């Protein structure tokens, strides 16, 4: 008889979190992660979206029990002094607590994601350069913003400005450090510089005025929060649907692993890369191999086929939206192509 695969137990972990058990609850656990939500709704719909919403939880719980990762739910009503006390202001978010930080949750509400965020959560906030791997790893990273400094070592005082700014943003922007003058003159860094890589761009913009405070390096990445390119991704992809260019939204389906979406991708990087210095400028790339649940609704709503490319403007109002025409029969519509329609469709 083989050995089953591990399964939901249905055992429950998720920790009703109230007014006399949350200071021993904080207690137990390093990391914390607590729903705050208002109470279900007396009709049966409502108490079945609690019921799936409790149940991801339980899920994620039973994976991250040996990793000491406690769970929780915060009535909004019942435990209104609880979320007080704990700074719980924005409803039906979660909110996850790593020791003396508080990390809130712009994702999208599923096991896979939830875990996989929670793992990186417990890593420290800054990665540490020593070998050619982990510089070789820096540099192949393209989708996401990422920061790197060069400084004496982990005590100082530079270094430690630059950590505390790290665990500010942790874990949606990876921070890199090296204590290695050689590893530094391989990135072109000067001691205390901090270079700022924007998501799919080559040059990195040196943080002006070194050395650095912590409050420089987050003033610095909160103005360069928004990239010209930027991956829709389950982790944030609330927080990135929401900062809209004045009510829409540039949008690319572009599936990577596919070659013709890989080809429309490369385009899409020159494009953003020529218009860098556009500060409106807003471009989100949909890889749809990684919303498999969402691409039935995109295609009815859109009215479009997302086994091809496709790059559109969305009205985030009403999902209005409207979609260029590529016919897969010839190429793909070059940068300066792409660019002349979008002048086209946002002069209107
Ligand atoms: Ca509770
Ligand atoms: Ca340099
Ligand atoms: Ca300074
Ligand atoms: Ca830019």
């Amino acid at each position: 008889e083989g050995l089953d695969f591990p399964e939901y137990d249905g055992v429950d972990r998720v920790i009703n979190v109230n007014a006399k058990n949350y200071k021993n609850v904080f207690k137990k656990y390093e990391v914390l992660a607590l729903l705050y939500h208002e109470p279900p709704e007396d009709d049966k719909a409502s108490q079945r979206q609690f019921e799936m919403e409790e149940l991801i939880l339980e899920l994620a719980a039973q994976v991250l029990e040996d990793k000491g990762v406690g769970f929780g739910l915060v009535d909004s009503e019942k435990d209104a002094a609880v979320a007080k006390k704990l700074g719980l202001t924005e409803v039906d978010s979660m909110y996850v607590f790593k020791g003396d930080e508080v990390i809130e949750y712009d994702g999208e509400f599923s096991a896979d994601t939830i875990v996989e965020f929670l793992l990186d959560v417990l890593e420290d906030p800054v990665e540490l350069i020593e070998g050619e791997r982990e510089l070789q790893a820096f540099e192949n990273i393209e989708d996401e913003i990422k920061l790197i400094g060069y400084f004496k070592s982990k005590d100082s005082e530079h270094y430690k400005a630059f950590e505390d700014a790290a665990e500010e943003f942790h874990p949606y922007i990876p921070f890199f450090a090296t204590f290695d003058s050689k590893v530094a003159k391989k990135l072109t860094l000067k001691l205390n510089e901090i270079d700022f890589y924007e998501a799919f761009m080559e040059e990195p913009v040196t943080i002006p005025d070194k050395p650095n405070s912590e409050e420089e390096i987050v003033n610095f990445v909160e103005e360069h929060r928004r990239s010209t390119l930027r991956k829709l991704k389950p982790e944030s992809m609330y927080e990135t649907w929401e900062d809209d260019m004045d009510g829409i939204h540039i949008v690319a389906f572009a599936e990577e692993a596919d070659p013709d979406g890989f080809e429309f991708l490369e385009t899409l990087k020159a494009v953003a890369q020529d218009n860098t210095e556009n500060p409106d400028l807003s471009i989100i790339w949909i890889d749809p191999d990684d919303f498999p649940l969402l691409v039935p609704y995109w295609e009815k709503t859109f009215d479009i086929d997302l086994s091809a490319p496709q790059i559109g403007v969305v009205n985030v109002t009403d999902a209005d939206s409207v979609w260029m025409e590529m016919d897969d029969e010839e190429d793909l519509p070059s940068a300066e192509e792409l660019e002349d329609w979008l002048e086209d469709v946002l002069e209107g």
